[PDB]
Parts: structure tokens; sequence; C-alpha cells
């Protein structure tokens, strides 16, 4: 997260860190035993870390649980990032509490102009590199598709939306991928891609979760 702020410990209790010896992506807890993240985060050896603030210090509120199964969307296209979404089932149910909490899936989609909260432990610099150890947060509005496409020349699908600030300075970044975009109390986006971070006319691209709620619900029900 670039141009954001320190969330404050466990203030985003649905935020997870995916760890394969180190933090490599974010994710969102959607019930006690399932996390949703981005397909492009897919790898073997995933341990889900819940209740994290400082990802380099055991602070007392963590739960580490290994993934038992990962399910990349059937239609994930790594070339275009279309359908950039993945479900991870935990080996055991997390014990839910105020610092480890699920976030509601949307029943309807969000619209241009709505403010969202984006969070993660990704890069905080627009040029160069600095990785924070505590969770960072950013408030950003959903942009209209046409305004985003016109400004950025990005090639995006109806399964994606743009959020952020065309002037630059505030954006998600490398290492935030897979993490939550929450708008009006619902998980509407997953940090998916962009070009650089926080550059003028290059806003963040986010997987449009509302297009996948049928798939998420049926998949969890069957597994
Ligand atoms: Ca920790």
């Amino acid at each position: 997260i670039v141009g954001g702020y320190t969330c404050g410990a466990n203030t985003v209790p649905y935020q997870v860190s995916l760890n394969s010896g180190y933090h490599f992506c974010g994710g969102s807890l959607i019930n006690s035993q399932w996390v949703v993240s981005a397909a492009h985060c897919y790898k073997s050896g995933i341990q889900v870390r819940l209740g994290e603030d400082n990802i380099n210090v055991v602070e007392g509120n963590e739960q580490f649980i290994s993934a038992s199964k990962s399910i990349v969307h059937p239609s994930y296209n790594s070339e275009t990032y279309n359908n950039d979404i993945m479900l991870i089932k935990l080996k055991s149910a997390a014990s839910l509490n105020s610092r480890v909490a699920s976030i509601s899936l949307p029943t309807s989609c969000a619209s241009a102009g709505t403010q969202c909260l984006i969070s993660g432990w990704g890069n905080t610099k627009s040029s160069g590199t600095s990785y924070p150890d505590v969770l960072k947060c950013l408030k950003a509005p959903i942009l209209s598709d046409s305004s985003c496409k016109s400004a950025s020349s990005f090639i995006i699908t109806s399964n994606m939306f743009c959020a952020g600030y065309l002037e630059g300075g505030k954006d998600a970044c490398q290492g935030d991928s897979g993490g939550p975009v929450v708008c009006s109390g619902k998980l509407q986006g997953i940090v998916s891609w962009g070009e650089g971070c926080a550059q003028k006319n290059k806003p963040g691209i986010y997987t449009k979760v509302c297009n996948y709620v049928s798939w998420i619900k049926q998949t969890i029900a069957s597994n």
C-alpha cells in the first residue's frame, strides 16, 4: 500500500497473510474455514496466518493454519488475469474472535464512486522498495470503467474494476495481491494487478467479487 496509513492492530480482522516461509500475498477470511484470495497468488505450501499485525513478531493474537485444499477459479487465465480468484480451505476451523473475523460476501455489486478500504503488507513506495511489517490501509473510490480504461489504456474485463486516484500517490502495490477491497461492509474486490504503483493514470485493478458469489457459495457448500 502506497500513500496509505497504519491500520492499527487487528482493526482489519478479516485480513490474512499467506505465508510460504515469508509473506507473499493477502487474503480474506470469509468463514471459519475458508479464505479467498487471487488466483495469481497460487502456490503449494501455503500457511494461512490470521490475527496478524506485525508479520515479523508474534504478538499474541495469531492463528497459523495450513491450507488443506486450494481451488483456483476454473476459468482463471494467467495471461489476462481474467477470473483472478482462488479459494483456500483451512486444515482446521479458525477460532473466530474479535481479532479473527470473517467478512461478508456481497449480495449485489458496488458502483463507481463508492469508497472502499484496501489493506495489505505490500510495498509502500511508488519508486523503489520498502516493505512494512504492520498492516497498511487505504481508502479509495471505485472508478467508472470508461474513465479508468480511457486514462490507463489498461485491458480489463467485466470481472475487474478500477479503484484509486488518477492523479497518483495512493494505490495498492506488490505484496498486496490477493488481499481485500471492502466497500459498505462487503468484500467487493481482491487485489489483482496494475502497472507500477501509485502512478498518474494507472489505478489499481481489482477482481470483481460480486461476479463470483454463486461459484464461491456452491464451491464451499460442496467441499
Ligand atoms: Ca505477528
